[PDB]
This record gives structure tokens, C-alpha cells and sequence, in this order.
């Protein structure tokens, strides 16, 4: 208790920041259901359930090595939102923030020379691509959309596309829902 | 902003105490992942996962009745256990006072003449006494299997049996996982 | 426009020369087939269509980061060949090229602490080896066939498979052809 | 090396021009992608495709009569654009030239007495029929709906329709994409 | 015949060290077949085919690049144990060997500036942290079985699961067994 | 510890013995994967995986006997040849190496009067009669082929058939590859 090595100790402050990023997902998809934008409300529930897929899977990670890990608590998140726009840019800021966490992770692991952690990193990585291109089209879309809430319901529902996991996710504790 | 019911603030409070017990079971599971009891670890995701569910059928009340509603934080939960037995205890204790939760929001109801209130809140109390003779059953099992884990996880393997979803249960925001 | 990191520079030639590559591959493919050489030529089709495919890639991972990325020319190509071991020799050439430009890649990305730069490319540099190796097989069983090309045929015919796709596989732009 | 009829000439400048045409397309294509025009970006990486179809079949028919035939280089191509209609123009001006360019080779096969190179003009400006008309009618319904590019989305969704190729077709080489 | 860089090398030695662990782990199965731990028995063969699958993806590797591989021979391995607990901390020992050695490769290729080997060694990577999460699991369920090994054995019957391969493994000479 | 009969000695040389035989047969296998023969290299590869079995059946057969069985190391095999007859050649010496071996087996058995020995061995001289005949007819056909290897890879191709498992094969340790 003590020697704990900075890519530990990095990636339990990363459980925290995942599922507190799963908790502000949610948050975000009950403020679009109770405007009544339920096909933004669907993408968003989805989102929260895949962020604690991924806090799953750093948990799953810690326990694989046998490091010590906890559940950690949850930050209060932000509920009130003026408009849809400013809850798609919280999303999109969120999404960025996290590409920022998993480059400092991945920096961690290479500057301790933890090999392990370095490889299980990679698969985060790839996924933030794809995460951060759609919250930035669900952005622009809305810029377009403007007032008009229905043409972006009708582009969710058209062009967002729910994908059936890929292979070559790192298993989650729990299994992955 | 500032005439909300008894009934509204106290489902509130409850969102937030079901969101603090789905993580609490989370790191109940993890606590047993990491001794090597697959078995109670998989029960128990189950049960974060449902107790996830209860919160989210909470919030879609809300919801539904166009009642303000926040997604919470959640507080930090316990992590360490001595030993099995100390985790399916707290797990019965916190059964226990979720069943007191649930009764008082159902006689703030009644007292508040909230009629759908108090109907809303009738599955919850059937979940509750499925749930809390579940937890003493394991409570009991865990005692007279002592020492011995294997037998414990050899019960759990048998005798616990995850049901599918009878009908009726309120519809939870984002649908049930 | 003009604070273009090393990365997304360099990512921009590497679509100028994948489309140069395919098109060489065209080339290759036609002098075969009007060499009567169906077996090579059916091979060298196919790759031609990867080749657009990687390029196409490339184009999907600057659009997802909101890259600027512009379709390029392509410089004219070989269509003169002494000999069909000549081609095969040009081929293997090319390949190697790829893998230096796609190693060079993966350093800026390296250097300029681009994280999802270099995730990305890893995959490039799998299918580099798998291809490379394949071109040096054909180079040395044209060395070993000589002047009878009905052997070369016969061994392409027998021995070398199209895969379908694996998994993993980066996103092309307009879908994988 | 010399003796090239002007048939042959024409057909490989078109061969040139097709290649080219292909690449434009992809470059619209993209540009549409990155404007997050799903619907018009699709339509216009089939196009692509398409035109390099037409592409190999001028080839397939150099390689058939067993004229000397080279696979070219491509012209930078035109990415930006100041507003979509601008590039369904563009598009839309590239179809009508191409119409062009089949009527004069069909003239010179005339001309010059080549039956063969005649009657196989004869598939392309069927072809040309009916992209002339579709890029006109994207065009016309790209004014209507003016600054509303949903309206223009939805319409390429319902009506514009993906037809499996019509026997008929010449012989790609390399098989038609 | 000597400008072998020090990845090769270092290559050569891992291929001599998995065919020597895959020995070691046929020894291990052998041992606990003779103390009638079937399900022990059968897991170990089961590790020892893997162990040889890696090394054949070693020599594959070595094959693609036309790097000079050599078959090995195999050390001799230990066939004395006192107790099966002993047995299995010799497996777990061994696993974390692998993982320093696969580190070192990963290290050596990233200094030579191999991108090809570096690539190539991540996919063992990840098939370490799951292979020594098992074995660690196995030597502290052996721990908590004690002197009785029925309940070792029926451990490792209830949740040890062989899994069907993942695709994205390297592809091993001779086709994976 | 010392009262080994000849039979269990000798039987326990032979696990030695065909565990370095198929470390040769791999080592040849690899030597005409390299070579570009893939027919040859595939037929090697199944035969290292059959001479694996043997030695698996004959481990077997002193478990079940319940006499002392070690895992040998294998000594160093060769992997140079000049030509690819002589990797043929001397696949063909140890194959017939094998019949001798197995015939001394037979013949220690019937001295010590070990009945079950010598009726566990009858099924090996069954398998050596077809084994060196298919061995003695690649030699045969490579050098009817000589300097063209084209035809050896056909003949392989076309009249080298893998067949099932006959029944009647001893069980092997871990299950037959």
C-alpha cells in the first residue's frame, strides 16, 4: 500500500473519470428525452451504457494484473442546459477531454516502461476516433439545424447508426452490456 | 422552482440512493472477482445492473409526470471487506434499508394524497421482498458454509437463478438493461 | 490554414502516393493481362482495389478528426515492362516503399505525441507484412519459373488466396471495395 | 509505335479523362462527407466507382483488339467548394462534357471507318442519358431546397435509387466494381 | 550471415524460449495426468498446443520478412514436483517470464526502429495479461483448496473456459492448432 | 528409482526420440515454407503434428501403465539444406531410423517377456510401413522431377492425400492433433 506505480494510480483516476463521464451521459440523454428529442435521447442512453462499458474494462484491466483497485464515488454532473447545442458541445468537450486522458495514459505507460498497459491503451484510442467524429457531427448538425430541433431528431435517426460490437474489445467486468 | 412536493423531493433523494447502491453492488462484484468467487462476482453484477435499472424507472416517473428531475453523483462506497461474508452482509443491510426507503416514499404518498405516487411505488416494494429474501438466503449459506468458499460458490452456481424480467415493471428511462 | 502538424502533412502525401500506388498497380495488372498472364493479372486487379481502399482510409481518418484533406492527382506510372519479372520486381519494390513511408508515418506520429496517429497506423503496418511478403514470393517463384511462365500462373492460380477481410480494419471512406 | 489511328488516340485520351473523372467525383464525394451530406456523399462514391468502371471498359476494349493501351496519370482535381450546389454544378457540368467526349469518339469511329470502335461508343452514351439526367435533377432540386440541405438529404434518400447494372455492359478489365 | 540486427536476434532466442515452454507446460500436464487431475491435465495440454502456436507465429514472422529462422532444440524441463501447488507457481512463473521477454522484444524493436516488429508484438502483449490473470487465479485457488485438490479440480471445471481464438492473431506457420 | 526394465528404458528413449523427430519434421517444414514450396511445407507440417502424437501416445502408455514417464528436452535438429531433395533425403532416413527403433521396442518386449508392451507397439510398425513408403516415394518423384520443383509441388498436391484417422489408434496423452 504505497508503491504504486503512476500507470496505476493514473488508471484508477480513470475509472473515476469514466464513470463519472457515463453519469453526465446520462444526464445529458434524460434533459433530451424530457425536451421531448427522444431519437437524441436513445443515442444518448446508449453513450452512457458504453462509457461504463469502457470503466468496465479499466477495472477489468486493474484486476487482470492484480492491482488493487476501488469503486470510486461520482462527481455531481451538470443537468441544466439552455438548449440542445449546449448539451451536444458539453458532450463534444467531454469526448475531447477524453482523448486527452487516454494520450496521457498511453504517455504514462511508455514513460514507465509497462509494455501491458500500453497495449491495452491502444484499443481506448481507436475508439475515441470514432466517439469524437460523431459527437462533432451531432455539433455541426445542430449549428445547421438551428431552431429547427426536428431536422436533427431526423438526422439521428437517419444517419446514427447503433454498430454491433467489434471484435477486439478488452473484455469488461461483468461482461460488456 | 421551490414548490416541490414531499413525494418529489423524496424520489429524488431516492435516485440518488439507488444510483449509491448500483455502484455499491459494482464494488461488492469487484471485491469478489479479486478472491476468486466468479460465481457471487457474476450474481452481483447482475445486481448492480438491476439496481441501475430501479434508478432509471425512478427517473422515468419523474419523467412521465413532468416532474424536475437531476441525475445525481453518487458517494463513494466501500471496497475493503475482511472477508465474503462482511460483503453479502452489507448487501443484506443495504437491502434492508431500501425496502425502509421505498416504504417511506410509499406512506409520503399516501399522506400527500399522491395516488400515482403510491401506485408507482407498489412493484418496488414486490422486488423488495424477492430481493431481501435473496441476500438472507446467501447471508445464511455464507455462515453455514464458513471456511469453506467453494460451497458458497457451488450454491450460488445451483440454486440462484437469474429470471427473466416478469411483465409489469415500470418502463426505465433509456429501457431496461 | 497553415498550422498543419507534421502528422497531418505527412498524411496528406501518404494519400497522394497510396492513389499513385494503386494506379501503378493498374498498370501492372493491364501489362499482364496483355501478356495473357490471367492468373497475375486477376491478382494485381485486386490489389490495385486494397490499394484504393488504404487510400481511402487514410482519407476516412482525416475526415474523422476534421482534418483538412484534399483528393490529389496522381503522377503517370510504368506501363513498359521487358519482362513480366520486371513488373513482379517493380511490385516488391513498391511494397517496400509503402512499408518505409508507413514506418516514417508511424514516427512523426510518434514524435509529435499524435497518440491517434500512431494507433491508427498500426494496422498499416500489419498488412505490410503480409503483403511484402506475399510480392517477395512472387518474385522469387518468377526467378524459379524463368522463361516458362505457365509455371508463374500455375502457382498464383494454386497458392495464392484471397482473404476476405478480416476484422479490424479501418473505416474506408465510401466503404471498402 | 506510331501508326496509332485516331480512334485509338481518342480512346486513350478518354481513357485519361475518365480516370480523371473518377478522381473528381471521389474529391466531391469527401467534400460532401466533411459537410456531413451522408445521403450526397454516398451517391457520389458509388459515382466514383462508377466512372472508374467506365475507365477499365475503355481499357478491357484497348486490351480486346490488342492496341497498345497505357494507364495514365490523373489531374489535380478541385476540392473546395464554397457551397454544395456549387459542386453538384460541377458534377453536373463533368457529366454533360463527358457526353461530349462520347459523341465526338462515336464521330471519329465513324469517321474513320471502325465498325468495332463504333458500335461500342454505343453503351456510353446510353449511359450518358441517364446520369445527365439525374446529376440535372439533383441540381434543380439542390435550388429548391436553397439554404435548406435536409431537404436536398431527403430527397437523394427516398428517390435516388441504386440500380443493380443492366446486362449490356462491356467487359470491365478487372471485373466491374 | 552476421548483420543480423537485434530484433532478429532476440527473435530467434523467443522462438527457442516458447518451444521451451510449450515442453515445459506438456511436462506440467503429464504430472498432473499422473496424479489423477484430469481437468489440470487437460488445461495444461491445452497451454502447451498454445505455447506452440506462438512459437510458430514467431517463425511465421520470420518467414514473412525472409529473416533467416532456425527450428531450435528444447531444453530439458522439470518433471519433479512435490506437491500440485508447486506445479502451478512453476506455470505462473513461467507466464510472467514471457511477459518480461515479450516486453524486451517490444523494447528492442522500438529501439531499432523495427515498426514492423514492434506492430507484430503487440497482439502477445495482450495475450499475456490474460494468460497470467489465469494462472495467478489458479495458484491462489490452489492456495485456498489447500491439501484438497477435488476442489482445485472443480474449479478449474466450472470456470475454466477455453475460448474459441479471437480473430487478429498472427497467423502461425503451419495454421494454428 | 532403479528397477527399470529394459522395455520402460527404452520406451522411454523413444519419447525422446520422436519428440526430436518431430522437431525435425517442423524444421523441414519451415525449410520449404521458405523455399516457396507450400504443398511440401503443408505436408511437413501435418507430419510433425502426427510424430507429435506419438510420442503423446507413447507418454500415454506409460501413464497408464503407471510406470515413471519424464518430458525430454529435444536436441538441436538441422535446418540447412543445400537442395530440396536433401531435406526429402532425410526425412526418408528417419523414417526408416523410426521402423528400426520401433522394431527394437517390439523386440525388448518379447525378450522381457512384456506382453503388453509388445501388443501396444504392433500398431507403430503399422503406421512405419506407410509412412516410409510415402516417404520413399517423394525421394522417388523429387528426383524423377530434378531441377524443376513445379512438378514435385503437383504430384504433392494432387496424390498426397491427408486421410482421417483410422480407428484403432492408442489414445494419446492430451488428446490426439
Amino acid at each position: 500500500e504505497g508503491p504504486k506505480t503512476k500507470f496505476h494510480a493514473l488508471m484508477q483516476e480513470q475509472i473515476h473519470n469514466e464513470f463519472t463521464a457515463a453519469q453526465q451521459y446520462v444526464a445529458i440523454a434524460v434533459y433530451f428525452d424530457s425536451e421531448d428529442l427522444p431519437q437524441l435521447a436513445k443515442h444518448f442512453y446508449s453513450q452512457a451504457v458504453e462509457e461504463r462499458n469502457h470503466a468496465m474494462m479499466l477495472v477489468q484491466h486493474l484486476l487482470d494484473r492484480d492491482l488493487r483497485v476501488e469503486i470510486p464515488g461520482v462527481d455531481t454532473v451538470r443537468n441544466q442546459f439552455d438548449r440542445p447545442r449546449e448539451a451536444l458541445a458539453l458532450a463534444l468537450d467531454q469526448e475531447r477531454t477524453v482523448t486527452d486522458q487516454v494520450g496521457r495514459l498511453t504517455a504514462v505507460a511508455r514513460d514507465e516502461g509497462d509494455f501491458l498497459g500500453e497495449q491495452f491503451m491502444q484499443w481506448f484510442l481507436q475508439e475515441q476516433i470514432e466517439e469524437v467524429a460523431l459527437m462533432a457531427t451531432l455539433v455541426r448538425v445542430a449549428d445547421r439545424a438551428g431552431a429547427n430541433l426536428f431536422e436533427l431528431e431526423n438526422f439521428v435517426a437517419r444517419e446514427v447508426d447503433v454498430a454491433p460490437a467489434a471484435s477486439g474489445a478488452p473484455h469488461a467486468a461483468g461482461g460488456r452490456l
